[PDB]
C-alpha cells in the first residue's frame, strides 16, 4: 500500500502507553497526585474553577464553549483546547508571542503563592507530595504542582483510534470514503501544517479565522506577522467548536473554510464530505477517568473569594 507509506511519512500513531515527556517520570505518587490537582478546584481562588473545568474529560478534553471562562465569568478570548494528548505538541498556545499551560491555567484564577498556601494547609497534599517528589525539604512549590499535573496529563492520550491502526498496518481500519479523505488531506496540502503524531500542534502559520453559513474564512494575516497555532486535528471530532474563536461548530464548515483555491488547498463539496469522514478515525479511546477524593479544607487552608465580589 502507498497510501500506507505516505501516510507513516507524514503521520505517527499515538503511543500505547503513556510517555515519560521532558524526563518526568510517571510514578504512581506523583500521578496520582496530578490527578487529585488536576480536579481540584481549590486552586483557583473562587475554589470553583479546576483544569477540568475548561478541559472536561467527559466532553473530549475541552469545555465545548466558544471561548473559556475568562475574568470574573466573563467571556474569555480563546477556545480552550483538548488536553487529550496535548504533552505531544511542541506549540502550546494558539497565537505566537515563557509560561507554559499549567501555569498559565492557574495564574487565570490564582496566584502562585496562594496556590502554594492551599496545598500546604491540607496535611494529604504535604504527604502526597513528600511521596511523589522523595529528598526534597521543600516538595509543595508551585513548579513541582505543575510537574504533577504534568504527569497525569501524560496519561491522558487517546491510542487505538482507527488511523492508528491503519498507522500500524491494518489496511481495513479505514474504509474506502476515508481513504479517498486521507489522500486529499495530503494531495491538498493540508499536511504543510497538520502533520506529526497529532496532526498539528507543532507550528505557527500567518493564517487566522476571521469574520467574511459561510459568515468566516481563514486569511493570511498582514504581513504574515501575527500567527496562529495549526491546530492538532486528533480527535478533532470531539473538540467543537473550532478555530481560535470557537465561532465555527460544523466540523463541515471548518474543513470548507480551509479548504480554498486562495490557500492552495482547493476542495469542493464532495472532497469535504471525504476529509471529514477522515478526520473522523483520528477520534482514539478516551482514557478512563477515576474521580479523584480531595482532602477537606482546614483552619490555614486559605478563604474562598467570591467571583463576583
Ligand atoms: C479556563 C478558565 C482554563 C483553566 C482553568 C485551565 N485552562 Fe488550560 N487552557 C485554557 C485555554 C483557553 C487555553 C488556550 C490558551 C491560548 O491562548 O492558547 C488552554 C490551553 C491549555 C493547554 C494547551 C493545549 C495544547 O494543545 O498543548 C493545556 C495542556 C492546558 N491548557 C492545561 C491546563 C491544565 C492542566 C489546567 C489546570 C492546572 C488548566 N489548563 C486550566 C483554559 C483553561
Ligand atoms: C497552514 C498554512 C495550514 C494549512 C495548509 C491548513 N491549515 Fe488547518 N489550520 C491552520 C491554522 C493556523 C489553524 C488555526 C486557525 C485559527 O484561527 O484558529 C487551522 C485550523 C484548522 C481546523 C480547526 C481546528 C480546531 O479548531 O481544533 C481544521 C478542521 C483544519 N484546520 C483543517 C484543515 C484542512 C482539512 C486542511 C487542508 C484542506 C488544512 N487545515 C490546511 C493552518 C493550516
Ligand atoms: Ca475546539
Amino acid at each position: 500500500d502507498n497510501l500506507m507509506e505516505r501516510a507513516n511519512s507524514m503521520f505517527e500513531p499515538i503511543p500505547k502507553y503513556p510517555p515519560v515527556i521532558d524526563g518526568n517520570e510517571l510514578t504512581q505518587a506523583k500521578v496520582e497526585l496530578g490527578k487529585m490537582e488536576f480536579f481540584e478546584p481549590r486552586l483557583s481562588s473562587s475554589h470553583l474553577i479546576s483544569c477540568n473545568t475548561c478541559h472536561n474529560v467527559g466532553l473530549g478534553g475541552d469545555d465545548e464553549l466558544p471561548t473559556s471562562i475568562g475574568h470574573g465569568w466573563q467571556k474569555g478570548p480563546r477556545n480552550s483546547p483538548t488536553v487529550f494528548n496535548a504533552v505531544f505538541n511542541a506549540a502550546q498556545f494558539w497565537d505566537g508571542r515563557a509560561k507554559g499551560p499549567v501555569q498559565a491555567g492557574v495564574e487565570m484564577s490564582s496566584t502562585p503563592d496562594r496556590v502554594v498556601a492551599t496545598l500546604k494547609s491540607m496535611p494529604e497534599y504535604i504527604e502526597r507530595f513528600e511521596d511523589a517528589f522523595p529528598g526534597q525539604e521543600n516538595p509543595v512549590t508551585f513548579d513541582n504542582m505543575a510537574v504533577a499535573i504534568e504527569a497525569y496529563e501524560a496519561t491522558l492520550i487517546t491510542p487505538e483510534a482507527p488511523f492508528d491502526k491503519y498507522l500500524r498496518g491494518d489496511t481495513s481500519a479505514l474504509n474506502e470514503s476515508e481513504k479517498e479523505g486521507l489522500a486529499l488531506f495530503m494531495d491538498r496540502g493540508c499536511t504543510a501544517c497538520h502533520s506529526g503524531v497529532n496532526l498539528g500542534g507543532q507550528n505557527y502559520y500567518p493564517f487566522g479565522l476571521v469574520a467574511k453559513k459561510g459568515r468566516f474564512s481563514v486569511t493570511e494575516t498582514a504581513s504574515d506577522e501575527y500567527v496562529f497555532r495549526a491546530s492538532p486535528l486528533r480527535n478533532i471530532e470531539l473538540t467543537a467548536p473550532y478555530f481560535h474563536s470557537g465561532a465555527v461548530w460544523s466540523l463541515e464548515e471548518a474543513v470548507a473554510v480551509m479548504g480554498t483555491a486562495q490557500l492552495g488547498t482547493e476542495l469542493n463539496n464532495d472532497e469535504v464530505k471525504s476529509i471529514v469522514a477522515f478526520l473522523k478515525t483520528l477520534t482514539g479511546n478516551v482514557p478512563e477517568v477515576t474521580y479523584p477524593v480531595l482532602p477537606p479544607s482546614t483552619a490555614n487552608t486559605p478563604k474562598p473569594v467570591d467571583m463576583i465580589p
